[PDB]
């Protein structure tokens, strides 16, 4: 098999892309997280590209026998029945499972006993370790099955069941997204898994991966990469994708004035945003200096892009933008949408925007200008987030 | 004492009015708690009445010393520097200090040594036995002494205080209240007091007050109490404020209209509040059929209200009032004002608002019309909030 | 059960330190005495069922209880958070708490714990405890030594090798009587507070009964007038007795020996020795002779006795020579000279006590009468 | 310290059930070995100090470790979350977990956990370990008996008293072995899977430094390497090397007896009746004789060296007369009849273990000559 990877040139790796902090799809081409960059760093190794490749748990193991890929790097618990088929990695991780109910409810589900009756409604996502989990240890309880996640924690949110049992690691984060939400003595789980990769039957292959991993383990590499990512603010997340996607579109902005040849200062429409953007941040209980101070910056990193392009435009003498989009009746709106999505962030996460060696990975936006990418964020550095509040 | 208390005809009694559940100053001449709930019954009992006299935790013994009030219910801890001055009467609850944080940081916390060293970011009430310890048992921390009991834990939420140590039942409340916020083993607390009745050096008071206490606490009535006072949602306590206040106002707005003799529909003044909540209210993430039915309903009681007084006042012959607010340059501006205020707390605690057997105290406003005061809580039972989400 | 579980066994199970006065003494035996032995007996009673006393101590307190050694604990416990962990408490039955006791000259030298924490002072605990908790917290700079018997722990500070001790201001007040040297440092301003209550098990059916129980003596004055009995109670004589005690037990070394050379019981020139001998060293005490006199007849006396019934026994048996006798001259004379002493010295202090004012000796079981006549002379 | 408080105190604690082959057997005495007891050896030595094996067992392992009885457990343990709450572990040596084993008739009767889980089949499970959780939580209604020691457990499936038992798929391939009427339920595919690892306290810089010892021993081969010494090692054979130690251990007893009497040590009728009754009892067990006649020869030759040693030291003393000494006739020699009666049974049942193929005997201590007497004809060479 290590041939064919070689031949082939690309590593393809399985990654579910819905359990954060291992293996998340943000969107696009874009999964993040602790096994996509322990997928990265194996690929680099091996000296070859790499290929996430989409799966679930559901079906997980089907996708592996139609060899759709390689490996499987996406916090895999090694489980027997997944030894069936398949060889693994030595772990580089010990977790296992602890429940996750709402705030008030802790002390009502501190026990498998207290769990296993017909009065809870019990949730798990499907194919999982977690349904088998939930079938052996708790069969008396309301079990429905739920095929969706990252938002299978908002049914608990939403009492529409009471609990579910899942890695208390996925726990530890859930409880940080979700406030209202609380991992159940996750220091204290109901078993032990290791997790580990999830290889093919090719002994040559596994001792390749497991020497890698424990070269790994050993010089620290592994131990540092799970404080990233664990550290990794998944709450600002949202936050930025809102600024990103805002500044991604001062290029179109730009394309539809340009073709009325448009000045790039708007004085009214600045006037207008910046208002608007007071005035519901005040339904946020946010203050107002500080929603101006964002929102300003917002507006002046934007038209740093506008004045790159402009310039560039002036000197090509170039002509009519054909397919570019209407600034009053498609562009104007999604950003007022941005506004919306950008200022409930700020709301949530007040506290974890003034940890400071807790930090975001770099905007796509960076890619069109850096200095305008730095204008943005500049008004959420913790030091001004502190100096507001 | 018995006798100068039975002679002035009125009972003062001590309270702080920052430390729910046992006393809190909700307005006004509005105190509610457990500890005042307690001072009604003693009064009714020495066949007097109550009168609460506002303290705090830093005047606490001075306020004592000058003869403000006769006794102290407040949640006060027995402590040998009070007993200097001071009886006290039989404990009425065992207690005593724990930790509170957010909800990640619960293992950061667990020991008095984890929390006593200069990282840390402590946060502590003055006056209190909660500043004695927090100086005694962490000198080494970083300690911000924060005057407002109330909104203290909010400094938590935000991340500008790491920790703050307290009565664990004050713990158990909080994390109630803030979903945010997590208790740190409140059964396991780092030590132990007592709660019990301040009284002055006079033993025949005291004896009065402690065969008072043993007979309440035998019968289940202090345990009845606690239930009460524990499962009260306290949460709601500003939302009950505002639908309360709101329809308060109705009164002048039925004033000033009998002034012009203006009609008491005004469509378009309906369509604008409920345009303006939805708006609002999609900023803050709330349904907007459910907003709309909440909004109708206070507009209609309102209506409900100036309708019974029109009613009255062409009976009376009613003239003028003279010292009447305007409606569009005061009374509307308070008006929007709390319509702010209802759609955050509708916002915050729509779990809270789904249980059902834990219910609100009754409205001020039910003095004015109890039929508006139900129109109004109406879209606000459990069983529609549940039909909208 | 819980409740039921004592009810079906038909005893209830108390652990008692035994070394606490005036909560729970062990003055030997199966001879406990004090006020929460008192109450343990009440609550047994009101059960309907048997008391056993259980022997335990600070150190071992709560492993003790975790081995389910007993039922519950009434030793003058008090209430903290630790304990709380494992246990349920009952309703506080006293409110007290931490008071240095030192020498009567001292007493301005440790007013506070300002005065008493600093590296000059020597401060002594017993081990377990509270009392070491609080040393260690509270006084961390003084030379803290750890004594592990709390009844003579009092006797380190009289002879100068400690400088004071903090503990509950109760067992100070007490502790003052018995030694005039020592006194009370501000007990009716303890530097902190604890409850008193009933350790228990985690059941709460047991819990409500015991506090109902509590609630019913306190609102009545009855734990209030146990309070006041066993204040009052005469500590003082419990090392007299032990004395008495100790020497008619010796009666039964004497009448063996005696039997293996067919001596004859009175010994009229060993009467007059021993008499001339107590009344002589009574003197250097200051007590007075006639009294001593009376006090030591009866003792000789009662100790007759016992050798009297003892003679009957043997001579119906045929009984033979007993081998593991001792020397009467060598070894056992010795000893009584000794309890003489120790005897003498215990009248010596509680002379005014024993105008005030009892439970039978341990040598009752040898002869009753025996032990009627040894405590005769110390009624009036 | 605590890795500095083990080089002070100059040794090395460390925990072993020593009923669990091949891991930790305890054979007698201070008498362990196995994997794990190699292994504790191999870490003391690397931290430059003595070895001492503390006995415990799975009921009480835990208490042990709370009463801090020693520093480390080097046993087979699992790797589970109730240990965790206490205790560190290591990165694992071995991923395994459990499988049934059962008589080899019955293997198609035990294939799954719902074949098992009912109320007809006995099952049998030592207690205080992850055996007994194993088989309370996914066996429940099946008839449980709880056999409190581990190493003569796989004796009542052999016999019939219990039906199958559960334990690790390692455990089951080495007592298949052991016992050929037994057959391991397909335990290249556990019903689960569970850590091997090393129990440690809470102290970081040595499970740093153990897990580095480790992951080097692991990657290098020489764990493999003791994997394959450990369960290729003639197991069988220990019984049997108890029964000759006991029986030598008894020739003091003998010449005690004997010295009261003053009776002399060589007795050529006792002789050639232990030969000829061992030779009798042994054709019953389908032993050839020439073999057992050899084997029992040197047992007699060994007590009479060991009788002889004892004699010239108490002709030197002048000793006396031994007054609790035990009956020849009627105590001694029935208990010699009796140890015959194991030795036996043990060379029938390693016939194929005695053509491989150590540490010295308890009795060696008495006199190393008759140990090596002893011995002699189990040498691969004599079993010719
Ligand atoms: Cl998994
Ligand atoms: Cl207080
Ligand atoms: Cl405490
Ligand atoms: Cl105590
Ligand atoms: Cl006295
Ligand atoms: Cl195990
Ligand atoms: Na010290
Ligand atoms: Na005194
Ligand atoms: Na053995
Ligand atoms: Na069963």
């Amino acid at each position: 098999r290590l041939e064919e990877i070689h031949a082939r040139g690309v590593l393809r790796v399985g990654s579910t892309g819905d359990y954060k902090p291992f293996s998340y799809r943000a969107g696009a081409n874009d999964f993040i997280g602790l096994d996509v960059e322990q997928a990265g760093e194996l690929a680099r190794a091996m000296g070859v590209k790499l290929e996430i490749v989409p799966t679930s748990w559901p079906t997980l193991m089907t996708d592996f026998g139609a060899d759709k890929f390689d490996i499987v790097l996406s916090g895999v618990s090694v489980t027997a029945e997944r030894q069936q088929q398949a060889l693994f990695s030595v772990s580089y991780l010990r977790d296992g499972k602890t429940p996750i109910t709402r705030c008030e409810n802790q002390l009502r589900f501190q026990t498998l006993e207290q769990i296993n009756q017909p009065a809870v409604r019990l949730i798990v996502n499907p194919g999982g370790t977690n349904e088998r989990f939930a079938r052996a240890h708790a069969p008396h309880a309301q079990l429905t099955v739920y095929p969706d996640n990252v938002t299978i924690f908002g049914q608990i949110v939403s009492g529409a069941a009471d609990l579910m049992m899942t890695d208390a690691i996925e726990t530890r984060l859930q409880q940080r997204l979700h406030p209202e939400l609380c991992a159940v003595h996750p220091d204290a789980p109901f078993d032990t898994a290791e997790k580990a990769i999830l290889l093919p039957r090719d002994a040559e292959l596994k001792i390749y991966v497991d020497t890698w991993l424990q070269q790994r383990i050993s010089s620290g590499g592994l131990q540092k990469s799970f404080d990233r990512w664990l550290d990794y603010p998944w709450a600002l997340e949202p936050l930025r994708q809102a600024i990103d996607e805002r500044l991604l579109l001062a290029e179109a902005v730009a394309r539809a004035k340009w073709n009325v040849q448009a000045p790039i200062e708007d004085l009214p429409r600045e006037a207008q945003v910046i208002a608007a953007a007071v005035q519901q941040g005040r339904t946020l209980g946010l203050p107002d200096a500080w929603v101006a101070a964002v929102f300003k910056a917002q507006i002046e990193a934007s038209k740093t892009v506008q004045r790159e392009l402009y310039a560039k435009w002036k000197a090509q003498q170039a002509g009519h933008f054909d397919d570019a989009p209407d600034l009053a009746n498609t562009i104007r709106p999604q950003l007022d949408r941005i506004t919306t999505q950008l200022l409930r962030a700020m709301a949530d996460n007040q506290a974890t925007l003034k940890d400071t060696a807790r930090l975001i990975r770099p905007l796509e936006a960076a890619a069109l200008s850096p200095a305008a990418a730095a204008q943005a964020l500049a008004p959420l550095s913790a030091h001004v987030v502190v100096r507001f509040l």
